[PDB]
């Protein structure tokens, strides 16, 4: 196939519809919905020194909306963490993304947006960067995971 | 300013001495030793298709041996997971590598290894290989991390 | 900073000025110009499964237009070269490129075009991906570079 | 199949019998041997801060020794370049490496040894480096090519 990239996760569980951003040069703005779990999931990625949207993964519910703005690019991710379990108000009860946190190189932390509710996973990153995400996405996040180049 | 890779982790604490055993071709064969915590921990490299022995990183502790032997080249790890936590016993309460697991891409499960308690770690790995570790050790594991390549 | 690639190269002199196409998932299309020269120069790449347009850097002079399509991503990339000198009345000083080739995996040649004459310069990749170019360009490519993955 | 790097080349002839020291962490040493032609060539790399040997591909025709140290780490390897053509004195009438030179990051350039005739080869790298040679040695060096890694 194309050129590839180290992939790590996914965390989280087997609903909603699978979506892959690809991989790019870096991070400029995450865009997420949060409530009692997160909801939307989007990003603009740095593409060789622009911009580029990755496609958006919103998720229909009427959730509290943050964007987090990197200063890219001498400010990117050493970890990305979060929690994972159900949310009761659905018909399966499959785990999704109850909570996101980010930190940065700059001791910059973004979140927990979310509740932090059920499993803890932590990605710490010493030497590496993360150029793309990965998810499944139904009503909302059900699983996350992330792509990784030097 | 040598060749580098990603590097993921550390998960556990600060005790002990650092050791980077650095990054080779694939794993073969994980030796470690276990109780309440990990004690030893060493690995059998594949260095360019022989083994290559990493450096020992041994426990005094009079603790249980295991040797988790992979089927090289088409079986290796896609997961490593345990749990951090202060082992009571120590002169100091800094946070050690409790326990661990290893699963491989044919379904094997090595571990439990040690006790499960305290913090829960994982990595998952959906596309990559590990490809060396890195770690602390004092009498025990105090920390453990990871190096991935394609 | 960054996601970085292998870039290998320039071949070329210093003329002209620079640009850096930096780097995605693979090459779909590479559209050229030459005479005695190249000329224009500009790709069409692969970004995650879907063309991505190179900038553009374009030649003014009257040369013949020449669209290299490969197979993407079966068809990759397996050979860059060419001939770099001085051109006559453009390019006195310093070397441009005068001639690139181009082989695939599918046994196709494209080209040579332009004019094989100064200081050969070959690239044959046994394992790895041509990702993206850079180079410089005046009137002229005066020269050009690869990075790489895989 | 397990880790692997980019490889570009082989630069030379079909003849001889083939071999690949794999990749490692850098270079320490270049070893090789010279007359009108390369005969001798083994390389100490580096392997994460301890040298190790590669096997030697020793001719065994009276030539001039050479040892190329670098001052690892902080000197690498930022150019390959030689000539490839046949050589009268030998039998089969396919090219074999006639000339080698390396440049480093620190200014210094090692060579040319053998004799520059016949076909011009050069990989200037950007950025990355070199980890790992292959070949191939009968009498003499026929080829050789490169691993690259970051
Ligand atoms: O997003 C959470 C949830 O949303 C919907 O109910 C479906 O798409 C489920 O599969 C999914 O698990
Ligand atoms: O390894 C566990 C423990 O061993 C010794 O007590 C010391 O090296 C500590 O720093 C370390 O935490
Ligand atoms: O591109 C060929 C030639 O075109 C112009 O003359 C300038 O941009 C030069 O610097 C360059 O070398
Ligand atoms: O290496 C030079 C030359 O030496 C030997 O005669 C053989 O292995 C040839 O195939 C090879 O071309």
């Amino acid at each position: 196939m194309a050129s590839q990239t180290i992939t790590v996760g996914p965390w989280g569980g087997p609903g909603g519809n699978e979506w892959d951003d690809g991989s790019y040069t870096g991070i400029r703005i995450i865009e997420l919905s949060y409530k009692e779990a997160i909801g939307s999931f989007s990003v603009i990625y740095d593409l060789n020194g622009e911009p580029f949207s990755g496609s958006k993964h919103t998720s229909k519910l009427p959730y509290t909306n943050v964007k987090i703005e990197l200063q890219f690019p001498e400010e990117f991710l050493v970890s990305v963490s979060g929690y994972t379990a159900p949310f009761s108000s659905l018909a399966t009860r499959t785990p999704v993304v109850r909570s996101l946190k980010f930190k940065t190189n700059k001791g910059r932390t973004f979140g927990p947006y979310g509740e932090e509710d059920g499993t803890y996973f932590n990605l710490p990153i010493e030497n590496g960067l993360v150029v793309g995400f990965k998810g499944r996405t139904g009503d909302l996040l059900d699983a996350i995971g992330v792509h990784m180049a030097l």
